[PDB]
């Protein structure tokens, strides 16, 4: 029995990559065909919303799991996309979280640039409304807020009758596709990547990309729905003896891991949640960030990325375990109303 609203998640294995070949790994994730299940070590079983596996391509990750979600911000729903695990997974492969221009019309795109595609297309056919979109692009580095739509310091407020504000980020206000692409492609320039033993383009920074769209209906001006939609591509963990990082690279990872430890203690409260509970979510300006996504106003889906070499079983289970937790997370989404 599941009651309620809950965080949805979706497990994304990707092929073995280059080092895992090399250094002469076995798969240790078997599929199950037609349910979404996933078995690790040969032994231990984890039930997903959604399982993909290998061999699945962006477009069906896209519309299996995440368009329908998208579908509601037209309902005046908030909605969040985060991508989470270990550093190498593929979060940001999965998100479009390094999408340049270069990429345009390969089939190999993420879920940003597919977010921004179907959302001018549900634009389009709904004709008797009309919209407004702004973009926002922050990364979290080394726990402060950098805006990178910025070619002052930012700090998060929060506003006593509801929410949080982060005040000093810039927002662009979009017309089409073509120009909402453009702020991707420009914050993506911007987040900070270096390379480590265990991916040479790295993020260094939790990246939060973030659509306000406001609806009204054309003979009506007076009412609106106001929304978000996040997607974030959030750093992943990583381990010194893995990533042979030093000086300035050891560093991030030492931040990039106390951060994710945070986000884990959220999870792991929330899963459990009930009258008098405590979640620290003031413990990380992650968590603050992610607070109405992870057992608040929002419709959320969690993509899960994990590697499926087996010097990467360990890590790969604190992924499953994580992502199977956040599946106990209660949300209260509400339709956002807006009179004026
Ligand atoms: N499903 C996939 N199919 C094929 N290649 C993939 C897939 N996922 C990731 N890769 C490749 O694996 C490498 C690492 O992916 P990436 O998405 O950068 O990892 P990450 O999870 O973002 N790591 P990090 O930012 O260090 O925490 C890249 O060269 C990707 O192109
Ligand atoms: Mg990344």
């Amino acid at each position: 029995e599941v009651k309620g609203i809950p965080v949805r998640v979706a497990l994304r294995c990707r092929p073995l990559v280059s080092k895992e070949i090399k250094e002469g790994c076995q798969t240790c994730l078997s599929f199950v065909p037609g349910e979404p299940q996933v078995v690790v070590g040969n032994d231990k079983s984890f039930t997903y919303d959604f399982v993909f596996d290998p061999s699945t391509e962006q477009e069906e990750v896209f519309n299996t799991a995440v368009a329908p979600l998208i579908k509601g911000v037209f309902k005046g729903y908030n909605a969040t996309v985060l991508a989470y695990g270990q550093t190498g997974s593929g979060k940001t492969y999965s998100m479009g979280g390094a999408y340049t221009a270069e990429q345009e019309h390969d089939s190999a795109i993420g879920v940003i640039p597919r977010v921004i595609q179907l959302l001018f297309k549900e634009i389009n056919k709904k004709s008797d409304f009309e919209f407004t979109l702004k973009v926002s692009y922050l990364e979290i580095y080394n726990e402060e807020i950098l805006d990178l739509l910025c070619s002052t310091q930012i700090n998060i407020r929060e506003d006593p009758k509801e929410g949080i504000k982060i005040v000093g980020l810039t927002e662009k206000t979009v017309l089409v596709a073509s120009d909402t692409v453009s702020c991707l492609e420009q914050g993506n320039n911007s987040r900070t990547v270096a390379s480590t033993a265990m991916n040479s383009q790295s993020s260094r920074s939790h990246a939060i990309f973030t659509i306000s769209i406001e609806q009204r209906k054309k003979n009506d001006k007076n009412s609106s729905f106001r929304s978000k939609l996040h997607l974030v591509d959030l750093a992943g963990s990583e381990r010194q003896k893995k990533t042979k990082a030093e000086g300035d690279r050891l560093r991030e990872g030492i931040n990039i891991n106390r951060g994710l430890l945070c986000l884990g203690n959220v999870i792991s409260a929330l899963g459990d949640d009930k009258k008098g509970n405590f979640v620290p979510y003031r413990d990380s300006k992650l968590t603050r960030l992610l607070q109405d996504s992870l057992g608040g106003n929002s419709h959320t889906l969690m993509i899960a990325c994990v590697s499926p070499a087996d010097s990467n079983l360990e890590e790969t289970l604190n992924t499953l375990r994580y992502a199977d937790r956040a599946r106990k997370i209660k949300n209260k989404p509400i339709i956002n109303h807006h009179h004026h």
